[PDB]
């Protein structure tokens, strides 16, 4: 793999069942994961061990909740993220343990502060549609790199669900990059839904 992708998602869009973390979806973008771009599932002999990240659990519950399957055991999601992505990300010294990977992921989420960025730009959940360019152009100005922005299609207009920012392999600095239904958002109107 060559780069990392910091993936954040909008709970009201991605939530699938009104349970657990999705019963009242958080009203802020949360962490989906920190993913090596081209490799997954790198070490079946290195299982997730919740005990190793015990210190991070309050932050993981707040910022890395399970808002896709919303299983009652929140650690099923983090296990999935570790096994699929973290074992590969551990080739990088800064990410070379469970604690370091998850801790760095949380740090990057704090440093990027996508939630404050959007709000400062005036991009808030609304009944009124935005244009996809509102998100893309404003995030490109703030982060200096082009995000990938992914949507659920109409099941009306597409709904924004996920924002991806690429990061360098060694130091996880912002760089340019160049699913459960999320696809690239089409140019045009997009709904950014206020949580239920
Ligand atoms: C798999 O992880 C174990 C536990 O960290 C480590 O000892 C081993 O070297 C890893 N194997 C590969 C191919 O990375
Ligand atoms: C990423 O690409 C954009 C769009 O072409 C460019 O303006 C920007 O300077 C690039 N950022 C980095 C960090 O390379």
């Amino acid at each position: 793999w060559k780069k990392l992708i910091m993936v954040q998602h909008w709970p009201e869009t991605v939530c699938e069942k009104i349970q657990n973390d999705c019963r009242d979806p958080p009203d802020y973008w949360t962490i989906h994961g920190l993913w090596p771009d081209k490799s997954e599932g790198c070490n079946r002999s290195w299982p997730f061990n919740l005990e190793e990240i015990k210190d991070l659990l309050p932050e993981m519950r707040a910022y890395w909740p399970d808002v896709i399957h919303s299983f009652p055991n929140r650690s099923r999601f983090w296990k999935h993220e570790w096994e699929k992505h973290g074992t590969c990300a551990a080739q990088v010294d800064a990410l070379n343990s469970q604690k370091k990977y998850f801790g760095r992921s949380l740090e990057l989420y704090r440093e990027l502060d996508l939630n404050s960025v959007l709000l400062k730009l005036g991009i808030k959940p609304s009944i009124n549609y935005y244009q996809v360019a509102d998100f893309k152009d404003a995030l490109a100005r703030v982060y200096g790199v082009i995000p990938k922005i992914q949507c659920l299609p109409p099941s009306e207009v597409q709904t924004i669900g996920q924002i991806e920012l690429c990061l360098t392999k060694q130091d996880q600095q912002l760089q340019n990059c160049t699913s459960r239904g999320l696809r690239v958002c089409e140019d045009g109107p997009v709904f950014y839904p206020p949580p239920k």
